[PDB]
């Protein structure tokens, strides 16, 4: 059985859990990460030198990096409906997957660590606000794209890209910041409510 190493509250672990549920995979999950089981130990470092979650073990195959993992699962487990093989259709998904990780995630760092994790190391109000402002600019880009599609992030159909993106939106909505009205974003999160795995792993009260 596929093994998922990572605490269930982690946004990046939740990408993998949601993907597994969408595809129809059986899995066992072990708690790893801050607050759960420390990752900076030899047994875990041997699997992932970053000492971060998620990591998966699929038979003898070990893989880390959440967006790489969800791509792997969709490619391995009959996920062509979720992550299409056509290069242009796949690219429309990849743009948002990759931007989620390289830009959107990056933008929320200080505000999230300060306000949600209450990190004693992140108490500079100016940096909290800078992070909130930058995050807000990235959310306006998400709003623009959803205004255009009127549906899902990459087009008319739910796709792999909606998993990192909707989890990121959830983080925005659950962090205690003042937020501009983004109606296409709200309508999108309402649309997703019909998906059981979204309710289980995304909009579940955990930031
Ligand atoms: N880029 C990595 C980031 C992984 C990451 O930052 N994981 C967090 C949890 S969301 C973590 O393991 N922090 C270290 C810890 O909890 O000890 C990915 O997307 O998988």
């Amino acid at each position: 059985m596929l093994q998922i190493l990572g605490k269930p509250t982690s946004i990046n672990v939740r990408k993998v859990l949601w993907t597994c549920a969408e595809l129809g995979l059986a899995f066992e999950r072990e708690d790893w990460g801050a607050g759960f089981r420390p990752t900076n130990v030899p047994e875990f470092l041997a699997l992932n030198p970053n000492a971060m979650v998620p990591v998966i073990r699929d038979g003898d195959f070990v893989l880390w990096e959440s967006n790489s993992i969800i791509r792997y699962l969709a490619g391995r487990y009959g996920g062509e409906w979720l992550y299409p093989a056509d290069a242009r259709e796949r690219a429309r998904c990849d743009q948002w997957i990759d931007w989620q990780a390289s830009e959107l995630n990056r933008s929320w760092s200080y505000a999230f660590l300060a306000l949600v994790r209450q990190s004693p190391a992140h108490r500079d109000a100016q940096q909290i606000e800078a992070s909130r402002a930058n995050w807000a600019k990235h959310m306006a880009i998400v709003e623009g794209q959803l205004q255009r599609t009127g549906a899902f992030i990459a087009g008319d159909a739910f796709s792999l890209a909606d998993i990192p993106i909707a989890l990121s939106i959830n983080r925005w909505l659950e962090t205690p910041i003042a937020r501009d009205d983004l109606p296409a974003v709200d309508a999108y999160m309402t649309r997703l409510a019909s998906r059981d795995a979204y309710r289980e792993y995304c909009r579940n009260g955990t930031p």
